[PDB]
């Protein structure tokens, strides 16, 4: 009747007795690159994140520890710290996702196009996931869609957000709401496939801003808010149908994917201005 | 011809793999209570206090492990810090105490009173206690009779002090001297049955206050100074006769057990108001 | 294809499980001297240094272990935090090395003198000795031909550097540089027998002083400057024939060991002059 997690534990051996290390790179995220990783024993395919090794890393993974625990967040799974080069080092070891950045996943559908519904899904989850972190004090201050990736290419296969580069533990507007900010921004491109533009307004073109209910069309704004104060946390954020929803949102075809097709090209300018729009945002 | 004991040890796995822990409650002393738990293997059962864990507490404990070194401190016996709700927690397991709060223990001997020099043998120890942490540079500033708690039932069965929340290892009037205060607190009330009475004079009722040695009635001077400088060390407090005697002390019948019994009701304000002396007091 | 060496790992459990310490003394360095040690398994005997435990000295230590990844820095082999007297040590054990303070091995070689080449050689090796710390961002500040020692007495045994009571990690004139400073020290005293001695003018006596390659006297300069700046880096130092030499080195006879044998008895002023000129040094 009564449970735990068991607590981070920084193992010191050369991760090489327990590991077979790759070379073959995945992601080339912050500090270190992805590599494939095979577990000796399991023999199961890993990501290997590799840190400098300093009190601020340290802490960064010593929390992501803990948001492991979590369904929506990426899981970690050992943390050696060792030496390379010559400094201390700190690998981190995770649950590899070959699933994609959710949206570039999602303008590869073809057969068949997205739903505002199927859209829901999607960000509802995202929603969760901000959930524990803040639940707990955290806030992860990087919500990009680079940072948004499947487990498995399996349709059903979920989504999970990573790199804890950034976060800290919300102590004592605020901090935890960029994250908001974040989901704002997801879900606005999320539907046409763009985000605004200043560095503002932001309209609604025809072909895609439609019968699209307005209804929907209100909770983002109380989302962009370009204020700290009044961008409706999280907390607050689920509370709305539209998240709760799961099946009752419109059925309505969505251009998104194919919106991005057209013109695909404009988007290492999207997927990137926004790490400029964010991280800098204090 | 040469020895040490073991390093300070903070296992990671769930204490769930290495006790089954109960709910059934004991102490709900200061942060977190105390729980019932049994040891798997040796099944035996045990103090467990639970810490949110912050550097504090994390060394307040760390100290802990070597005070429990002493025989009259209460022993310390692994120190998990895993995850309870969301945050990395803390659980230090000891040996549990049922013997109770000293003084509560003494006002059910009904069989034969208490003796000065019964009493002494109480003062006499606790003493001891003291000097340890002291003499090593650590002070307890929460000496409180809630802390002082016997080990068995059993009357031979000895006692012990605990809840180090509170003190400090003295490095570099000063500070282990609380400590003493206390002590000096303790007989008062370990012969009458109240303490002083301020926020003073305190004076010396007949039935009770008598031939019982002013020798005594001298020492507790020394003691109680409401100064910081003057409050007689326990380095030298242990040296005086009373203290090193075991057996010259008067065999005075001691009312004190009675006494309290005497005005059971007005305790929980002792006992309290104590803390309320003690803590703040610096 | 890829690699590492393990990280750094603080045993908890008292040493006395692991090593059968003697009280045979060896080395009464800096803090806590140094024993004669024996591995229980092996059966191998070792140098143990016993420290406080602080955040200094446990970071000092923390360095060391990378440190020794080299082949003439001194290897530490394990390194238990335990407790003694009654506060948390710190119990670092090394590779013994019983070949002596490099200098005081060259004064018995009687049977043939010594060479520029031979000489050379010695200082040769401690340049790449502070490279790899430099070369990874530490500083030694404290080279002295005490900290210079053999492994064994079989006249190939080679000799290592010890002693990580003074070095920083050179993090963000400067700092490692005094490393320099004491390689031109020793260098000189290797070639006649003494310093310099100021607290100046370095003069050159007929006896030893001689055809003795002015070129060699050059490079010494470059080395000596009571300057911070332009007291040639080592990682310049190395790059100068002299030291990349090995073999070309004049022949010439050195008087260098038997000239200390000659006036033995002024080095415990040397030796120790150095600490003084050393150390204070910044
Ligand atoms: C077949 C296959 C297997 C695994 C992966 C894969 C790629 C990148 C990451 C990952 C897991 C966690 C994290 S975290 C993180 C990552 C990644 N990559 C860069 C960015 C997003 N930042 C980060 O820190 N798994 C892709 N494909
Ligand atoms: C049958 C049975 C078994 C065990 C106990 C028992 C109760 C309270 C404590 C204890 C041991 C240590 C500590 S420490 C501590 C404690 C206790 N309780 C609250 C206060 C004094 N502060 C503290 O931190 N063992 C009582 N009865
Ligand atoms: C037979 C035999 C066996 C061993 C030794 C031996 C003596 C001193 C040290 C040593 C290894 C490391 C270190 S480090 C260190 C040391 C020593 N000694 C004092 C000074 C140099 N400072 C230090 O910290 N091994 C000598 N002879």
């Amino acid at each position: 009747q009564f449970h735990v997690k068991s607590g981070l534990q920084i193992k010191k051996n050369a991760i090489i007795d327990d590991y077979k290390v790759t070379s073959q790179v995945l992601g080339l995220g912050i500090n270190g690159k992805v590599l494939q990783i095979f577990n000796k024993r399991t023999q199961e395919k890993f990501a290997l994140k590799m840190l400098q090794d300093c009190p601020k890393a340290r802490r960064e993974v010593e929390l992501h520890w803990r948001a492991s625990q979590c369904p929506h967040i990426v899981r970690i799974v050992d943390v050696y710290e060792n030496l390379y080069a010559g400094r201390k080092c700190l690998l981190i070891v995770m649950e590899c996702l070959d699933g994609g950045e959710l949206f570039s996943r999602i303008q590869d559908r073809g057969d068949q196009a997205f739903t505002e519904r199927e859209a829901s899904e999607i960000m509802k989850s995202i929603g969760e996931a901000i959930q524990y972190l803040h639940s707990i004090n955290i806030a992860h201050r990087d919500v990009k869609p680079e940072n948004l990736l499947y487990t498995s290419k399996r349709p059903n296969a979920i989504l999970k957000l990573t790199d804890f580069g950034f976060a800290k533990e919300t102590t004592s507007k605020y901090d935890k709401s960029c994250d908001m900010w974040s989901l704002g921004v997801i879900m606005y491109i999320l539907l046409c496939g763009y985000p605004p533009f200043y560095s503002g307004q932001y309209e609604f073109p025809n072909p895609e801003w439609s019968e699209v209910s307005e209804e929907v069309k209100m909770l983002i704004r109380n989302l962009l808010k370009t204020e700290p104060t009044q961008r409706m946390t999280i907390t607050e954020f689920m509370n709305h149908p539209w998240i709760m929803q799961s099946t009752k949102v419109p059925q309505t075809p969505l251009h998104t994917s194919r919106v991005l097709k057209e013109d695909k090209e404009r988007w290492e300018d999207v997927k990137e201005e926004m790490t400029s729009a964010l991280a800098t945002m204090r």
